[PDB]
């Protein structure tokens, strides 16, 4: 059972921009992925001091990267609060009308996409790069769901029957054709080491077969 939804307007102009602008600086979308992982890892370092039984779904509080030259995918997983659905459906995107807004504006004074994660909504970086984003998702509270959107509009969201994951975030970018770069091992070591040395959580960079 997929149930579809539409963006709000503002955050489908805000994917449209991103897809469509001539910008050639994209690596910064695993900077912002990265920078949400460490977010939602603080947060459940953070609420398990006042509950230590919030970390029953998972001790460890890390951040894989996992690249597929053969799916073309490349997936950063980490160990965080997780989302609910309504996070997903609701709560997530009323909190990024606003962040969009201000970017768009701060665009249209000369700012740059770079600083979307000044804004808030740095999540939808990852469309520089992928013409599809799935996010798999488990929060304490609610069920392991899986979010899905290729732009257009429109996004997907179901009860994921894969493998469970305890707790955290997946998110798994179906990359452009163009853009198989961020699956070399050698240059997603360099980004790392150029936008995210000093993240506090160890963040393992996998190698393929
Ligand atoms: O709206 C902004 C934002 C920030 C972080 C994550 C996120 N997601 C949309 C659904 C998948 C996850 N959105």
């Amino acid at each position: 059972e997929v149930e579809t939804f539409a963006f709000q307007a503002e955050i489908a102009q805000l994917m449209s921009l991103i897809i469509n602008t001539f910008y050639s600086n994209k690596e910064i979308f695993l900077r912002e992925l990265i920078s949400n992982s460490s977010d939602a890892l603080d947060k459940i370092r953070y609420e398990s001091l006042t509950d230590p039984s919030k970390l029953d779904s998972g001790k460890e509080l890390h951040i894989n990267l996992i690249p597929n030259k053969q799916d073309r995918t490349l997936t950063i997983v980490d160990t965080g609060i997780g989302m609910t659905k309504a996070d997903l459906i609701n709560n997530l995107g009323t909190i990024a009308k606003s962040g969009t807004k201000a970017f768009m504006e701060a665009l249209q004074a000369g700012a740059d996409i770079s600083m979307i994660g000044q804004f808030g909504v740095g999540f939808y970086s990852a469309y520089l790069v992928a013409e599809k984003v799935t996010v798999i998702t488990k929060h304490n509270d609610d069920e392991q769901y899986a979010w899905e959107s290729s732009a257009g509009g429109s996004f997907t969201v179901r009860t994921d029957t894969g493998e469970p994951m305890g707790r955290g975030t997946k998110v798994i970018l179906h990359l452009k054709e163009d853009q198989t770069e961020y699956l070399e091992e050698r240059r997603i070591k360099e980004i790392v080491k150029k936008h995210s040395q000093f993240i506090g959580y160890p963040i393992t960079l996998f190698v393929e077969k």
